[PDB]
C-alpha cells in the first residue's frame, strides 16, 4: 500500500532542502527580526497591483460590463494569491491556494482511490512527464510506450537512461488504443521479443484521447492495464492533457450539466483504479487555459511527490508565481473554483465538438472518402484525428506517406506524418499510413471546411495519379 | 579561438528539435492542421492592465499603468496572441533583444559571436552552466563559501567541487589569489587523484556570503588564469548593479557616470573566447517570484543549453515574459529607463547598508572588538565577523552563538551552512552573513543591529557560554 520499491535510485538518493539540541534554558524569541534569507522585501517590487480582463466564452470580441479580477499587493482571502507573496520566493512545489484548488478538482473529477497521495505545481505536461521519468525509471530500465505517442516524452525517459519499448496500437474504429491482446503477449513472452532487455518498469499512456491516435480506453480497458501493472509490478505514467475535452460521436453539423458530464462522459483516471500509488497523473494547463502560461500539476503518492521536489530543486525551481497568482485568482475570483471552472472546460467541449464534426463532414462528404482512399477514427476526446490512407498492402508505406505530404504541402494543408511521432519507426512503419490532424489551430468554421477539402483533394489527385506527386 | 572543446559530452550529444520532387511549389497561403495548440481565441484572458509604483516604497498624476492587448505590431512589444500561446524555447524575441541591448549597455562582451537565452533564474542560469561545461568525474574550482544550491547542480553533472580558499581581509577581492595560483601551480600535490579543473563558479561581485568585490585588476588575473590552464568561468551576477558606496556615518548619480566608474566591469568584458557564462537574473531587481532571468555566452555553449532546456525546463512562463517585457518598455522605454529603476533601487540598498553597519559600529560588542563587518562594495550581504580566541572549536562556539542571537529575536546565516567542504573552512567560519534586503523599514534594521550586538556581547560576557 505504497510505492516506494517503484521509486529510482537516482531519485531516491536526493538530499532535502540549527539541527543540533538548544541549551537547558533557551527560549525563542515571540516576534523575531530577519536579517537571514536574501528576499528583497515587497516594497522593492515595481508591481503594485493587476487587472485581469477576462472573455466569458471562448471567440468573445470585447449590456454586460467586462469580467476582471484585480489582483493586490495584500489579501487575508486563503482561497487567493496577493503580489507580496505571488512576487516573493516561494515553496518549489507550489503556492498554497493553487496546490489545494488542484486536491479539490481531481477529488471532483478524478479521486484516487486511497488517501496517500498529493499534488505538486509543474511548468506543464512535458515538465510533469520529465518529473515522472526521473521518479520511476533509473540508468537501464525498460519503459512501455505507444508505438505512437507524444515524441518530446523520449528525451525525458532517454535522459532517465530508459529503453523505450514500443506497444502496438490497434486501429480498429472500436479500439481502446493500445492492442490489449499483443500487450498481454509482450508482457506473458517478454524474454522471446527482449531476450537482453530488463522486465518494464513502467507504462506511459495517453489513455484519453491518446496523441496522435485520438482513442480513449474504455472503464474495463483501464481496469485490465491495472491488474497486469498489479501483476509484472510496473508504474502508469497517466497523461491527461484534454480528457475533459469529450466529443458525442459524430452527426452530421447544421447543455450538459456537471453531475451528467462527471457520471456519464469522463473516463475514469488510472488514480481511480489506484490503491498504492503505482500510478502518477500528468495534467497541463496548457489546452485548457493557456500554453504561453507554462503551468500544471502531477498527482501521486506523497512518497513519490517527495522524490519530485528533491528533483526540481536541482533542474526546474518552480512554476512561476507571477503565473500561478494570475491563473489561481482568474480561477477563484471569476470562475467561483472547481465547479466554476468546469463550466469553462464545458463551453470549450462544445466548440471542439464542433469543431470536430465540422472536420469529419469536410472529409466525408470528399470524393477521397466515398472511393474508399481515406477514413477517420471518430475521436471520444480532446484536438486530433487519425486521417488513415488506404494505401494498396504491397506499397511502400514510407516511401508513398513522404510523396503524398509534399502533395499535401503543393495543396496547402499542413499536417503530422504518423512516422514522425513513433518509438520505433521499423516497429511501426505498416501501421504509419495515417497522418494527425489538429482542429485546434483554426480561426473559424471556414478555414476548417477549407483544410478538410485541401485534405482530400490532395489525396484524390494523389490516387487519381497512381500513387505519384505527376 | 572558441569555447567548443569546454562543451560536457553530455551536453554536446544532445539532438535538436527527404527530397522534393521534381515540379513541388509549396502553397503561397497554407492552412495548418499540423500544430497541436489552441487558437488563442480559447484563451480566457484578453487583455492585463499592469499598476506600478515610481518608486521602491511608494505608498497608494495618475499611476504609472502598462495595457496589455490580445494583438500588438510593435516589435519591442509581447501580445496576450503571442504571449499566451507556444514559443520557442529560449524566449520571446522581444525579450531576448532587451537582454541583448541591456547587456551591451552595461557589460560588452570582447567577441561578436555570443548571444543570449532566457532561463527562470539565476539557479536555472547555473544549473543550465553546470551542465553544459561538466561531464561525470570533472572538478568545479567553488568559493570555499557559496551559493550552497550551486553544489546540487554540479552534483548533478557528476563534478567534484573543490573549495578555493576566501582572503577575509577587509580590503579582499574575495579569492585569495595567492592560494589560487598554489592551487593551479601544484595541482597534483593538492589532488593527485582528480583531474585538472574543467570551471569555476565565481560569484565575483558582492560575493554570497562574504559581499566581496573583485577589482577589474584581479578579474584580469583571474581570466589569464582561466586562459592559462584552460577552464570555463561561470560568472554569477544577481545583484552587482547594486554598486554601494563605501560606508559613511549616516543621517543622483547619473546612468554614464554609473556605467564608466561605479560598476565593476563583467568577465564578459574580459573574455575574447566564449570561455565566460555570465548568469543573470530578474529576482533580485524585479522580484523573485518571476522566476525569469537569462544567461550570456558563446553561441554554441547557448546551443547546447537550448538542448538540455528541451529535455529539463521547457520555457520561461510566456506570461511572465509578456509581463515583465513590456513593463520593462512600455513603463520604463527600454534599457536606460530600467538603469533608472535600478538606480532608485541602489540608493534604498546604499542607505540600508550603511544604516546597518552604523547599528553595529555604535555597539559595545564592536567598540570591545568581539566584532567587526566588512563593508560590501555592492548587493545586499554583510560579513559579521565574531573574534572567538584563537584556541577555541569555532564550529562548536558558532553553533552556541547561533542559539543565543535567536534567543535575542535576530536570525541570520552561520558561514558554515554555506561551505562546499566544512573541514576546509572551519578556521575562517567565524562569521555570520546578515541581509538588509528584507527589512520593511529603518527601524527593523536598527533594532536588528542592536539584537545582533547585544547577543554577541552577552555571549562574550558569559565566557563563550548561553548563560
Ligand atoms: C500537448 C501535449 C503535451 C505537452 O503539454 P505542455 O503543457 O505544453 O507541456 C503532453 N502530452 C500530450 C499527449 C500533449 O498532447
Ligand atoms: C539569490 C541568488 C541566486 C539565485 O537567484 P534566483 O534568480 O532566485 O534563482 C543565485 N546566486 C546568488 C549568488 C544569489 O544571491
Ligand atoms: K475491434
Amino acid at each position: 500500500s505504497d510505492p516506494t520499491h517503484l521509486i529510482s535510485k537516482r531519485a531516491a538518493g536526493r538530499t532535502s532542502v540549527p539541527s543540533d539540541k538548544p541549551p537547558a534554558n533557551f527560549k525563542p524569541h515571540e516576534k523575531p527580526l530577519a536579517l537571514s534569507y536574501g528576499m528583497p522585501n515587497h516594497g522593492f517590487f515595481p508591481i503594485d497591483s493587476i487587472d485581469v480582463n477576462l472573455v466569458d466564452y471562448p471567440f468573445q470580441k470585447i449590456h454586460t460590463p467586462q469580467s476582471t479580477v484585480h489582483i493586490s499587493r495584500h489579501t487575508t482571502d486563503p482561497k487567493l494569491i496577493d503580489l507580496a507573496r505571488g512576487l516573493q520566493y516561494a515553496a518549489v512545489e507550489g503556492h498554497a491556494p493553487l496546490l489545494q484548488f488542484a486536491r479539490d478538482f481531481i477529488i471532483r473529477t478524478h479521486k484516487p482511490n486511497y488517501d496517500d497521495w498529493n499534488v505538486f505545481i509543474t511548468t506543464g505536461a512535458s515538465d510533469g512527464l520529465n518529473k515522472a521519468a526521473d521518479v520511476f525509471l533509473d540508468d537501464g530500465d525498460v519503459i512501455l510506450v505507444e508505438e505512437f505517442t507524444f515524441s518530446p516524452f523520449l528525451r525525458f525517459s532517454d535522459n532517465a537512461g530508459a529503453k523505450a519499448v514500443p506497444v502496438k496500437i490497434n486501429f480498429d474504429n472500436d479500439s481502446d488504443g493500445i492492442d490489449l491482446t499483443q500487450f498481454v503477449d509482450l508482457l506473458e513472452n517478454w524474454e522471446k521479443h527482449y531476450p537482453n532487455l530488463p522486465k518494464p518498469k513502467a507504462l506511459y499512456t495517453i489513455a484519453t484521447g491518446q496523441n496522435p491516435t485520438g482513442f480513449t480506453q474504455s472503464l474495463e480497458f483501464r481496469k485490465k492495464i491495472y491488474d497486469l501493472a498489479v501483476k509484472y509490478d510496473f508504474a502508469i505514467i497517466e497523461d491527461d492533457p484534454y480528457g475533459y475535452l469529450t466529443l458525442p460521436k459524430y452527426e452530421k453539423p447544421n447543455d450538459l450539466e456537471i453531475d451528467d458530464y462527471l457520471k456519464n462522459h469522463l473516463t475514469p483516471s488510472y488514480l481511480e483504479l489506484d490503491t498504492t500509488g503505482r500510478v502518477l497523473r500528468v495534467e497541463t494547463f496548457s489546452k485548457l487555459f493557456a500554453p504561453g502560461l507554462r503551468l500544471g500539476f502531477i498527482v501521486g503518492h506523497k512518497e513519490v511527490i517527495d522524490a519530485v521536489k528533491n528533483y526540481s530543486d536541482v533542474v526546474n525551481r518552480g512554476a512561476s508565481g507571477l503565473t500561478q497568482t494570475i491563473v489561481n485568482n482568474v480561477i477563484q475570483e471569476n470562475f467561483k473554483g472547481v465547479d466554476g471552472w468546469l463550466e469553462w472546460i464545458l463551453k470549450m467541449r462544445l466548440n471542439y465538438s464542433y469543431r470536430k464534426d465540422l472536420l469529419l463532414y469536410s472529409i466525408f462528404e470528399s470524393q477521397a472518402y466515398k472511393k474508399g482512399y481515406v477514413d477517420v477514427i471518430d475521436p471520444k476526446a480532446g484536438m486530433f484525428v487519425t486521417f488513415k490512407i488506404n494505401l494498396p498492402k504491397d506499397v511502400d508505406v514510407l516511401q508513398k506517406m513522404k510523396l503524398l505530404l509534399w502533395k499535401l504541402i503543393s495543396y496547402g494543408i499542413l499536417v503530422v506524418p504518423g512516422y514522425n511521432m513513433t518509438v520505433d519507426l521499423e516497429f511501426s512503419k505498416d501501421r504509419s499510413n495515417f497522418f494527425r490532424l489538429c482542429y485546434a489551430l483554426a480561426n473559424n468554421d471556414e478555414e476548417i471546411l477549407e483544410s478538410g477539402k485541401r485534405l482530400t483533394d490532395a489525396v484524390y489527385e494523389f490516387f487519381s495519379n497512381g500513387l505519384e506527386f505527376h
